Formats: structure tokens, C-alpha cells, sequence
């Protein structure tokens, strides 16, 4: 069918002329930090990536992709499922069923963390976060789960995908190119390539274009994926607007333009300037490294004699003839060093690295100033905020739909949504502060006038806990009272007849022989 | 915070709780007025005080009562060998042990 | 001074605390030993891929090969493995919540607080599985 | 067998490799267990009492 | 190596001078080859029947190099491994390794798309070391004129 | 898409903005509840036992 | 209604009456703009510094022709006081602008 589009190859080729602004930024932007991270398309096995003269960009990227990772994808749970609490009160008999629902929400949030960690999503997100700093865009495809086998996700680094979005935030169409070799192509595709005609080599590389365009009708995406000239049979799929396995991440997203400029090309000009200093300081040390012996030619010493002498020889000559050429950029080496130590100082706050110990003399201070290192957290925070909506949430949503279809998760009843909280958190700390307040009420527990039944409610209201099942109701208090009595009833009762029976059983010698026969024992002891 | 500051003031009144002359029923109101808490349900009222007195007794009534007949029944149930066989049949158990 | 500056910016690239041959005095406290602690992030970036590449394959191969030689029980087709850096999460989440229960020891005898419910909520919050955690009616 | 490997004039690469292959080893292959087997918990609830 | 009994069974490493793999621009591996040159005496039994089966006597210490080939079968995406001595394959070499569980796994660090092997970690900073050496070569040589 | 944004020669404005948009955020939209609903207390006493 | 509309304009440093409100960081905008003109000059003073020009005294003996084919340790003709290097002299001036 026509499908209301030209063809995925073409869509990829018309809009490949829109990556070329961002792509030639990232090729420049990875050149200064770490050249192995965003290779130019021409680059191949042969290309050697010369290290930059400065090593702050290589430092301040791993020290920022890692901090971002810890913050965004903490090992400790980083999504939780909030049920809408008032609509949970209506559809349910309070209060035991409410936390029973939140156990099912604590059920799911552990299974996803057991799904993310057991499919190496921590790996390909850290490869994503390194692309999000240098390049600024990555597409992460969450392959449909097929069985409980190993199923890793895939990242396309803005050299293998194309998206097109609006001035408005929503995505219109996506294209990705992967070039899977003939042997490795999935079955249904091999029937289409052979169905096109002509034999192929086992290692010949076939490139498959998907096309994830927004259907005009229904705002549900359509995805058809295409090999060589035309579409594979069975490629057609429809992804709803809120749950599609292809989600493009962009950092520093700017209106409206389709991809988002990288984080480390914010300070790219400044790095580029740091490099031109650190290129010159090293080259000043190389003129220094050469050892030239300037012989004064109006003198007596002849190097001919100086160069066949042994360890201790007496040689003719004056010492003031032999001088050595030395570099004189001294009051100049300190100019270019103190600026390079000032540019590294103002990039080490821009990146989340505490600044290099090579610094001003002494001057190290206390925890107070380690609190300035603590203040580096705000700087960490601004960059990860967008990342959450862009990456954190989509991944969670896609996972939740995909686990319903493979029945690895219970079908949660259409009303639970998720905040990627940095993780309760608020449910733990608000229990605890209030629980200490109740001990503050331990001395007054026996007090005649203070309404301890009310103060425990007020402190709760104030911390903000839900109350509801927190206070024993009257029925429950009555039950508690009987249970202390039924304990002492069972305790004194079982101690009564056991003293009661065994006193009058063993009483009298014969009755004693009759009592042992009821168990099964003999008369003699 | 206004709950808490005042709640510490009440512990400052723990040593004097048994004092004969200090109106501890009034000092707990004044500290409250001063912190600025709403009072109102803070102080047990007459009905509540009576109920609390009663509950300590109904606790000791249920506690000593349930310990009485359980010592009361089981002493005279297991008293005598035959009455003992009759008592085990009411639960459902056999005569031999 | 250039060779002491190039060794300084390779000693952070490698996971070695930089050579003591350095600027005079200037040694500081645990706070700055926390910068040595921050060397862990740099350690982390390089080992992440290594995990998928080496850690997991070795474990998978070992698991199949131990089934064929009967040195392992045939695990029933549904268990998968995360190379966690090791529980870990099963130990620490037990423990934090277990301290919270002692925080509830003074109030154990309190007439109004539903201690049967607070022990459930703290559990829900730490994130432990509950399920067998609370004695049921029969067990009580 | 004959080749003699001349030591480099700098000894940071010889330092910063053993000090990085060892740290990587401790981190990746800790003596303490470094794999654990997660059973799928919801499918474990279904097939079991 | 496949466990054979509860005896001692160490694994083996081939350091990019003894193996060859070929993978796609996509992440998956197509074919692997390794060369080990086990001497005649040490060659495992079934291989000695193939080398003698080729013909001609061998010295006890003459070194024979055995190529394995771990190519991805076009059919079924299950690997096939046949290993070969001199000109042709040993009897019994054939084995089939599923895609997710094969005893030959190539590790690569700093894996880069798509190219088959991955550039080393310490050649990230290789330029910088190489520059450190040219200083430390000069400081030592200045102490020798001294 | 083409425009390249040259970094300013100083990096205090880039520093002092993220360090001020973040502090403002923590202060204004704290994770801990930052609105509460006051009922008019005297009119709540009248309409209620 | 007047009190509940989904479009609410936020303005910071709201000034009477004018419709939008001047930004916070253009309070100190003049001052930043002045900081930039210093930090542009300090960096450009380090770039003249970065260039390494070998000023040979042309009334001397040393000839750079010999100095530039010498190996690591060669004995070469000449006086050391002929070869000097041009260096930037804004020193008591780099500390004013810093």
C-alpha cells in the first residue's frame, strides 16, 4: 500500500540533510573531550583518535555521565506507582485494602527493577548518557519482549536514526537505519530479500529502514519497516501515542527544532580555548627538552676534546665558553599557566568534578567548604530534570505496557500512574519523624489530663501521613483487650489442669501405675 | 513544631506530676495557650476521664476474671479420674493419654 | 613542571591516587579523601560495558554447562541473572526497616497506635516484599 | 625468547595499568558474590502456594 | 572448555594474535576463528587420528595449528562450530552452540559501532603518555651530561 | 538548527543561573508539601460539632 | 473565571504597570557585561603568550640554520645571549585586570 508516504529510504535521505548541522557539531564536540565517543562517519578501523592536548573534557565527561547515572538511575528504586488516592477510597472498603493495593504497586516496582537489572539496561543507558552529553541525541529502542530470555535494548547514535518533530513538542516521523548482514537478518526479512531476487553473500550487509510516522488518522503511530526497495511482510505495527518502543532522548531541548544541542557543547568554546593553551605549554617543554650545546666560537674550549674525555679527565678550556641554549619564555610560562589554571577552574564547576587538587597553596578547609562540594548538587540537578521526562518516564511506560502483554506483570487497573521520584523516600521519612514524636509522648502516656488519643492524631496530620488505619478503632481496642485476657486465660488455664491432673494422677501408688498405662509405659520405673 | 515544643514542656512537668499543690491540670493548658496550639480536644474532659478510669478496671476485670474461671473450671474438671475422662470427651479426645 | 602536570592528569584518568611527589604541604582531611572517593565514578564508566560483555556471558555459559554435567539442579526456565555489585539490596532493605521496628518498641504497649499497621507501612516504604512478614491469624 | 623489552622512560603506564586492572578486577569480580539469580516474582506467585 | 568430569578445568584466553572474529555493523557476531598451535604429542586424541589420517609421520614436538570456525549458521541462528587441522576438519568437531550460550565469547572494551574489535582503554590516553615519555626521556638524559 | 551558540568568555553567568534556578526551585517547589489548605477556623466551629 | 484560568502569566520583578516584567539576571546584566570584557582580554593576553617566537639578534654569531638541524645533544657554534624569545610584557598589568 502507498501508506501516505514516499518511502522510508527517501524520508531518511531528505532529512539526513538536517542531521548535518548537529552531526558536525558533535564531531567537533567529541574532538575536544574524547574522540572515541562520537566517531565521524568516514572513520573506520584504521582511524586513530589523537588525544586532545587537554584532558579536562575526557575527565569532565566520565565524571558527569556517571554522576548523572547515579542520580537518574539509582540502584535504589527510582520509579514508584502512585494510585489516585481519592478514587482508591471510592472503589474499595477502607483501610486494609488500600495498603493491599500499594503492595501490588510495591510488587510491580520491584519486578521492573528486576527486569531492568537482569536485561543490562544499566549498560545501554550509560552508553546513552555518554551520547547525551557529547552528541545530545540518542534513540533507544526497547525490543518487544519475546519470552523470558535475554533481551537487551538498542541505542542509535544520531548517525543511525532520523526523527522529524514539530515546532510543537510531539514527534511526527522517525526513521532508523541498521545494516544487519544477510546471515543475521531476522527470518521474515530473509524471505523478503530472497523474495526480491538474486543471491546474497553470507556477510553482505543489508540495511533496514523502519518508519514510525504518526498516522494522520487516530494519532496512533504506524510503523512499517522496509528492506532494500520495499516493506517486509509483517512489519506493520501500530504504536499508541503514549507507549511506543522508540523514544528519542534529547538534552537541552530547544523549541522547536527536532534534535537537541548537546550539554558539552555548551562549554565547547571554552574547552577549545583550553586546548590552545595546553597545546602551547607542552610545545614549550619540547624546545626545552632539546639539549643544544652552544660553544662560544671566540673561546678556547674545543668540543673535540670535551667529547672523548672519560669520566674524570682534565681537559683544556674555560667553563664560560660552553653554555647551553635555554628557552626564555619564563615570565611567559606563568601567564599561560595561570590562565589555563583559571579556565580549568571554571570548567570544573561546570562539570560535576570537585576541582583538581593542583591548586593554590595550603588553604584546604573543613566540612563547611565540603558543603560547597555539596552545593555542586544543584548544578547536577538542572541537567537531569528534562532528562527525566524524556527518558525516565518513557522507558517506564513502555516497560509497563510490554510486561502486561507477556503476562510478567499483573494488569494494573487503569488508574495508577508513576512519578520518577529520586523512590520513597517520602513514605519512609514521614513515617519516621512522626514515630519519634510518639516516643516524645511516652513519659506522658500515663498522664491524667493530656488527650494522648488526640495528640497522636495531630502529629500525624502535621507530618502529613494518611491516618486512616493508624489509630486503633474501638472494635480493635476491644479486641486487644480481650486478647490480653484470652492470653492469661489460656496461660493460667493450661497451668491449672496440668497442676490439677498430674497431682491427682500420681497421687496414690496404684493410681500411679494406672496413669502410666494410659501413655503406654510399664509399672516399674 | 508547635506541637513539639509544647510536648517537651509536658515532660518538664513529669517530676511534678505527683505534686500535691501544683495544678497540673492548668499548667498543661497554659503552656498550650502559649505555644499557640488550638486546645479544644487536647484536654481530656469529664466524660473522657470517667471512661478512662473505667477502662483500667474493665481491663483488670477481664484479666482477673478470665484468670479466675480458667483456674476455676480446670481445677474441678480434671479433679477425679473419671470426671477427667468426661471432660476430655467434651472437646472430642479419647480417655487414654 | 609540565611532566608533573601530565602525570597529574593521567593519575586521575587511571584509578591511582596521584603521586605523593606533589605540591608542598597541603595534605588535607577526610573531606578531600572524599575526592579519592569520587574516583569511583571514573572507575564506573569503564566497567559498565565490561559487564554485559564478560560478566554475563560467563555466567550464562556456566549455567548451561553445569546443567549438562549435573553439578547444578535444572532451574525451571524462568530465572535470570543480574550481575549486581550481590545482595546487597536484600540485606540493606531488611536492616533499615528492622531498625524502624525498634523505634516502635517504646510504643509497643500504646493503647491507640495501630502497631499492626505501622509495621506494614514501614515495610511497604523500604520496599520489602511483605507476604510472610506479618504473622497471620492462624499463626498468632 | 630473545627480544628484550626495554622499559619506557616514564613509569606511569606501568603504574597506571596494574593499578587499573586490579581495581577493575575488584569491582567486577568481587570475592563476594557478584551474580544473583532473580526469579520473575509475579510468575513465581502464580505457580506456587 | 566444556567441563569433563569434576577434575581441574581452567579456561583459555586468546589475545588478538591467536583469534579472529567478524561481526556486523549490528552488534551480533557472524563468525569466529581461533589458531592454537598444539604440538603433535599434546594434540587431543581424536585430532591425532586425523593428522595420522592425513598421512606422513610427525615429530613429537612439531607444532600443529588447529583452526576452529564458529560461524553463525544461516539456518536457525544457532552457531555451528567445526574445527580443522592442517587442510581439513577433524571427525567429531562439529558442535552447535545456541546464540545465547556459546563457550567462545569475545570481550571488547570501548566497543564502537560497528567495527568488529574494540579500541583499548589505554590508547585513549596513549597520545598523552607518548608525550610524557618524551619529557622523561629528556630529564634523564640531562642528568647524564650532569 | 544551524546557529552555533558561542560560549561567553566568562563563565559566571552560566554558573550563577543554574545555581540560582535550582535554589529557587528547591525553595519554591520543595519536594515536601508546599501548599496546605487552611479552613476558616471560626466558620468551621460554627458548622460542626 | 477571573480567579481560575489555565493560562497564567508569570513575571518576575513585576513593575507597574507594564505588561511583562524585567528579568532577574538583567538586573546585573551591566556588570556581567563588564566581566566579560575583562575575561576576553585575559584570555587573549595568554594567546600572544602562547605563540613562541625566536628572536635572533642579527648582530650576533648564532645562526639558526645550525640550531635547527642539531640532534638532541650537539655542540653548535654560538653565544646564548643572541637567541632570546619575544615575551609579553603586560605583567604588572595582568594583575590589574585580574
Amino acid at each position: 500500500t502507498g501508506l501516505a508516504e514516499d518511502g522510508a529510504k527517501s524520508v531518511y535521505e531528505r532529512l539526513k540533510n538536517d542531521r548535518a548541522p548537529y552531526e558536525t557539531r558533535a564531531q567537533n564536540c567529541a574532538q575536544y573531550t574524547i574522540p572515541s565517543l562520537f566517531p565521524k562517519d568516514s572513520d573506520n578501523a584504521s582511524t586513530d583518535y589523537q588525544t586532545p592536548w587537554q584532558a579536562v573534557g575526557a575527565r569532565g565527561l566520565n565524571n558527569l555521565a556517571s554522576k548523572l547515572m547515579l542520580a537518574l538511575f539509582p540502584m535504589q528504586t527510582w520509579m514508584r506507582l502512585t494510585i489516585s488516592e481519592y478514587e482508591a477510597k471510592q472503589l474499595l472498603s477502607d483501610p486494609d485494602g488500600l495498603a493491599k493495593v500499594d503492595e501490588g504497586l510495591s510488587m510491580v516496582e520491584r519486578i521492573i527493577m528486576n527486569y531492568i537489572e537482569s536485561n543490562s539496561y544499566r549498560v545501554t543507558l550509560f552508553e546513552a548518557l555518554k551520547q547525551l552529553v557529547v552528541a545530545g541525541n540518542v534513540l533507544l529502542y526497547l525490543p518487544e519482549p519475546e519470552g523470558s530470555n535475554y533481551n537487551p535494548m538498542k541505542l542509535y547514535r544520531l548517525s543511525s536514526y532520523v526523527v522529524q518533530r514539530d515546532a510543537f513538542g510531539n514527534v511526527l516521523q522517525m526513521v532508523t537505519r541498521d545494516q544487519i548482514a544477510f546471515g543475521a537478518l531476522p527470518e521474515d526479512i530473509r524471505k523478503a530479500v530472497e523474495g526480491q531476487g538474486g543471491e546474497k553473500k553470507a556477510d553482505e550487509t543489508i540495511d533496514v529502514y523502519t518508519h514510525i510516522y504518526l498516522d494522520e488518522d487516530s494519532g496512533e503511530y504506524l510503523r512499517y519497516e522496509e528492506v532494500e526497495g520495499m516493506e517486509v511482510q509483517g512489519s506493520d505495527g501500530t504504536y499508541p501515542k503514549e507507549a511506543c518502543p522508540y523514544i528519542p532522548i534529547r538534552m537541552v531541548r530547544l523549541d522547536g527544532e527536532s534534535y537537541g544541542r548537546s550539554y558539552i557543547e555548551e562549554y565547547l568554546g571554552d574547552l577549545r580555548s583550553l586546548e590552545n593553551l595546553q597545546e602551547a605549554i607542552v610545545k614549550m617543554s619540547m624546545i626545552s627538552s632539546k639539549v643544544i650545546g652552544l660553544v662560544n666560537p671566540a673561546g678556547i674550549t674545543q668540543p673535540r676534546r670535551l667529547t672523548k674525555a672519560q669520566t674524570g679527565d682534565f681537559v683544556t678550556g674555560r667553563p664560560e665558553d660552553i653554555s647551553f641554549l635555554q628557552l626564555e619564555k619564563q615570565a611567559d610560562f606563568t601567564v599561560a599557566k595561570a590562565v589555563s589554571d583559571a579556565i580549568e577552574a571554571r570548567l570544573s564547576f561546570a562539570f560535576m568534578l570537585n576541582s583538581a587538587v593542583q591548586r593554590t597553596g595550603e588553604r584546604v578547609t573543613a566540612e563547611e567548604i565540603r558543603y560547597v562540594a555539596s552545593e555542586l548538587e544543584d548544578t547536577l540537578g538542572g541537567v537531569y530534570s528534562i532528562l527525566s521526562q524524556e527518558l525516565q518516564l518513557p522507558l517506564v511506560r513502555v516497560l509497563l505496557k510490554q510486561l502486561q502483554a507477556t503476562q510478567q506483570i499483573p494488569e494494573l487497573p487503569k488508574e495508577a500512574v508513576e512519578p520518577t521520584i529520586s523512590g520513597r523516600g517520602q513514605d519512609l521519612d514521614k513515617l519516621e519523624r512522626c514515630v519519634t514524636a510518639w516516643a516524645a509522648l511516652a513519659p506522658m502516656r500515663d498522664d491524667p489530663d493530656i488527650n494522648l488519643a488526640m495528640i497522636k492524631l495531630r502529629i500525624a496530620n502535621a507530618i502529613g501521613i494518611d491516618t486512616s488505619g493508624i489509630l486503633l478503632t474501638e472494635e480493635q481496642k476491644q479486641q486487644k483487650m480481650a486478647q490480653q485476657s484470652m492470653q492469661m486465660g489460656m496461660d493460667n488455664g493450661a497451668a491449672a489442669l496440668a497442676q490439677g491432673m498430674a497431682a491427682q494422677a500420681t497421687a496414690s501408688p496404684e493410681a500411679m501405675a494406672a496413669a502410666a498405662d494410659s501413655v503406654g509405659l510399664q509399672p516399674g520405673i
